[PDB]
């Protein structure tokens, strides 16, 4: 019951991070030559683009890949070089993982709207601006918050029971 | 008779896979640089394509090839770290295999037209759009279907046996 | 005399499939962006495009060297799990590569027209398009039929001396 | 306590390497097609760019990372063809991962702005022109000098052990 | 004096190999983007780009790379499954590579002008277009025409010895 | 003191190959696109691009590369196929990376301006051509003169000791 | 009080008639270039327009103000060449000026609308284009209509006193 | 009864010349600027606008105002100086204006059509044009035909009773 | 004193009439081919222009000269078909006078700015518009207020008079 | 019989005239605007113009209505001030019309083609160029030629008859 | 000696008033047309072209001329009606001129530069502006002081007289 | 004999007022928008204009007709308001148009050619420009040049003789 978890983690780990590798690199290329703002003015295409989307998607989540796997790295080396490791490495991707997912809520929330509203300068007052594939954008958004929160659930499966 | 189709359905597997990874990367390339509307809006292009291919084909068919085979990742990882889990992947093999041929013929249907009549805000009333290289795209979605529906009988060849 | 050929059909077809793998890809890249039509309607292009190119050259030709490989691949994991599965897989190929070779003459002919003349909906009346590189694409449509005839002869010198 | 650090620095090193290979280069792939500036000067664009980044902010980190890494090369080399080499190596090491952070700081500081103020030749008077994606290149900057940071401090754990 | 030339020809064939695979392909990425005419026609750019360059200089590298050693693929194929092959394969490969040799010449000659005068249809009367990057195409032309020769030479160096 | 120095000069040599082949391929990426003249002349853009660059500063270091490891590949090859050779291949090398030495001071130069004057047909009088990335050449040129110095300084090394 | 009427017609009618020749024709100078529909088809425009406008504000007026003083031309031209004339013509100017006057208000109304929707052939569905100036050109629709009641009221006064 | 219709033929004939003079000028302003054909040739315009309209409505109707007063002219000239001349004059006067209005049927019938399709040189096959202002050019059409009628059918009233 | 104020009005309402038909008519020539918005909708331009400018300045003042002058008309008239018409006809001169000039002010006011902000349909949210020549028309508003103000003060000099 | 001749003349003259000066100067108003060549060269609209029609139709046409009038303005200004005078200005006036008859035959003939082919500096090697309104010219070329042709027999009739 | 003077101030007058009404009209068209700025922005070259001439060089000339020809006006309107007058008009002419000319010394001094420097909203900080026909403008500006100043001192000629 | 001269003088003095009054106007029409130059700066086609053609030449002939016949409205106002008066008008005509001929010849010469080089700021080094019909322009030059020519000599006829 207990012991197969470690199994489902694991694959979704690495399901999750080809997902990640061979998809989403893809729907972000066009995001800002299909990014279209309604004014005559240099600039602010840029600026409304860079205030909408200030760190792109794909980037929180490779970043967000690598740093949730840096522990385990510790944890080869060590080996390597020759259980206390054990139980401090597993409550610190614990850890490190559930601060992701609440700044990704925090960050961007469950959806990616069609129109945006902008104010910045060199704007004159504000302005409208129309992203490119929003609701595939939406559905990606979605389907890793899921698989962050399954991986959250299961590790917190292996907490309760050493602990 | 019926040993051998276990030679057929890993052969279509890895056939399925190699057209889907060497050829269909490459049709839907432009698939947004050279949709057109007929019209001087700023945004309906994006809407309208949005509207049209909320989620293109070969994101679909990436993930179909990527989910139905994660039951024999589980399958192997469990004989390394060591026949109730062998039947128990077998049909769950099949019901998503199942799911996911049904669900593509409710998302995308057995054709991809020429043109497209969309009322999505910024249009005004209803416009005109032109899908580039249908016929293709035509050809690929005969092409999958018929494949997927070829898998989907084998599989089905084998739970009648055991079952 | 009889048993070299077999050395000629293997180097034929490896050297086929690079061909096809490191020239043939990137003749066609810029097939659509450089097609163009003597009109100022929208969707005209893509609708002459399509209708003049249903399906690419590169595409047959890539389905075509994946098809006629599969009995192969059954032979070989039919020895792995372990004579009348190979004269049976003989068979088949030469009856694939000689389908393949009329529906390539069928389809597509022994030329590429620079000029195309077109009556397609959005178009009005019928309109005059321009090829890129005919040229190229003549000869290697003309190359690839010689290629596709030397193997059908070459198979069909093991058919009769078994057969 | 003190034997563990060199498992913390080969992985920051590793970390740090793989960031900037697979994050970094499509963050600075549009720089200089989508930076604009506000003129109808033919060269005005070309100038002030160069201006305003004389050397990309990739080009300098590829540059650090493969130039802290020679003296390792060096040790390796000198042991494949047969302590003293040790110390030198690691107090070498130490120098140009100084010298090349501060001259960091000292080329481009913190901060990246959204806007310049250029008056080269062939530019009129003073002109204006606006950076792409400013926050994201911002936030790049500042986590390349944290982790430099890291690296810095935990080099100077080993020196004073020994020295 | 005669036995070391074959290191000679070995080390020139992977030397005119990865010449031509590193650093031929990306001088020939931009040549039909680049190539304008001097009309308002639309189509005369297709039709006069075909005419002037009918097959591009890299293609048939290529091809005169994979063709002259094909006859090494089967004299490597007939060594395995098991001195007659052996001269009949070196006059086969000294009669390809001179074949190749004299049809280059006849093909390209030995320049590539700056300029073409072309009068083909659509065009109206004749017409001037301007080739980019005609010198270092005439270098790469040259560069390979000696690399040929050398080759050639030493093929003929063997020939006179056995025969 | 002298045994080191080819510890030095291998390094230096791998170390040369990969900024060479992970740098210096994306600087000069968009060169003849974003090289503007000041003119409305079809044809003069590619005139004075190529008559301002006739080798790009890249192919020669490729070149320079390739040319100057050839002859440790003959002496490779001759000891597969088993001291007077090694002398040889020494001073060969010595003089190969002399003459490219030379040879660059003479074609490049230590500078790449901002501004070029062209008088060439098409044009008309002389006009004004504006280089893109000009600081960052500059850079890379002098970067690779002072490599090339001292591994040209190193060979030297050598070559008296035995001499 | 019935005398002095025939001042008031006459004054009204001057006034009518150069109010008419030097406002209005500068009201209606721009009116088909400044006419804007929201599309890319060619010759909507000129549908749409034509659509709109079949015949102009102006060209009705002039034929009005001209139609309706060819009966004094009769009546002058006969005392020339020289009662039962008179009354003749005094019913037949009213009468042409009431249908004039009721054709207005059947023609065009009391409203120039600042939108048209338009569906005439070659636009694709229906359209939506934009009248320039429809302010002003209401402010004289409703003028010349008031002006045209008191001329209608003015003749109705003379009609019954000697009828 | 017959004495009068001299003062209608009078008056008509300077209706006629001013409605032509200050009407007919400005509706045939701009017929050649807002004349669009549906390509990208140059030349086609000009080639099937002369074709659609060979001469202009308004230089027949001024040329046969002016072409059926000069017998007036000679009749007036004729006075000056100083019956048989008075009889001639009004003959030719009717078989002026009798062979002017039937030409004008057999030149341009009765209607202006919004489209029209062409086949000249430099035109590729057929092509479709645009009128600019179709209904108004009707409705000139038809009210000049309609009073070259009347004033057809009054001259013919003249010449039974002399005659 | 009180004699010579009627030469004042004449004088200054011819003056007045002239610098109206001599300067004001090209001023305002361009007025709407010069009106710029910041935005790319097509249709905003026309619906903010006529927001801002609904009837323009100079056909209020040549309505305004020819309704003051009426009443002379009148008066002149009379006399020709032949004192209590005259104070008559004075009062009501001075009452359109005021009229109008209150409705200027209240319509115009005393400045033009040069920007102007619109939020009509089809624009989005508010947008900013640029008015050419706004120190001009200023300068000319002015003018004619004080003009006004002269004659409206002349004119109450004669009234006290008399009633 | 030859006493009315000169009020055929008389007539003509003032009818050639007032074609000429309210007809003509709106058919040649946009040569220049409306003439197009088909290539992308600077300049060469201007060159090819101007080869083609070096002094216009009506300029000609002009000067010659104003020079055949001028013999008049000598004898009616010596008549004020105050026949031998009188035969003079007959011969002179014939042999000017003469003149300007066949020198215009020799300047533009009898046809306005619609394509013309121009060699001049700047183009380059031979163009092709468009002619606005060929017909419409044709038209008023042969009818001046006729008018002209009519005047110099009337002309020829008093000659014989004095002299 | 002193009574010509008038003589020659009337013809400067008419002189004056014919130069102003037939040439300067038309170097004065295409004013802002022509006047180009070095930006991109919207609404800048309205901004800096109301910022470099304010007021027109001939609407200032216009009202000069019309403003000191009302005094006569005044002394004919009061001969008519019926030597004090006299001199009052005179003085108040003198005024009139000097106070006129004094302010165009002011308002535009002696030149018109070919460049103007702006720095108004919504221009970014300073911008660079360029004069259509700087020296014609700068000749008649010339030309219309030196006028003026002849005026003055003649008419200064009479005052001395009298007064 | 010489006292008809005057005769001829009145004549072409009309004669050569009206050629400039009718013809004259609109060769001159389009000079500035028609005028192109070869770049693409901003503010070159002005400055260029500008140098090549300081004053228009149908400026200078206005002003040398206007002011060549100033001494006659001198000539005419002194009979008015009443020999000595004669001959001083006659020698200051001639004075004034010896002038202005030579003058002419000295400002512009006997050619417009077809093409100018330029060097004026903001022009970058020279450049070329295409004036817009210069065979014209050199026909109307030559013409005003005979004619001033043959008044000159005719007005020195009448200065011997009294003289």
């Amino acid at each position: 019951s207990t012991m197969i978890g470690r199994i489902l983690l694991t694959v979704v780990v690495i399901f999750r991070i080809l997902i990640v590798a061979i998809v989403g690199e893809t729907v972000y290329d066009d995001e800002q030559t299909m990014f279209v703002c309604n004014t005559l003015q240099p600039g602010c295409n840029q600026a409304c683009y860079d205030r909408a989307f200030p760190i792109s998607h794909i980037r929180y989540w490779v970043f967000q890949i690598i740093m949730v796997c840096t522990p385990s790295l510790c944890f080869i080396t060590y080996s390597v070089h020759q259980s206390r490791f054990y139980i401090i490495q597993v409550v610190f991707r614990n850890a490190l993982e559930i601060g992701f997912l609440v700044g990704q809520y925090f960050l961007y929330g469950f959806s990616v709207p069609g129109l945006y509203e902008c104010n910045r300068y060199p704007c004159i007052k504000e302005v409208e601006c129309y992203v490119s594939r929003p609701t595939e954008k939406t559905v990606f958004l979605v389907f890793m918050f899921a698989v962050s929160g399954i991986c959250v659930v299961l590790n917190l499966a292996e907490l309760n029971h050493l602990g």
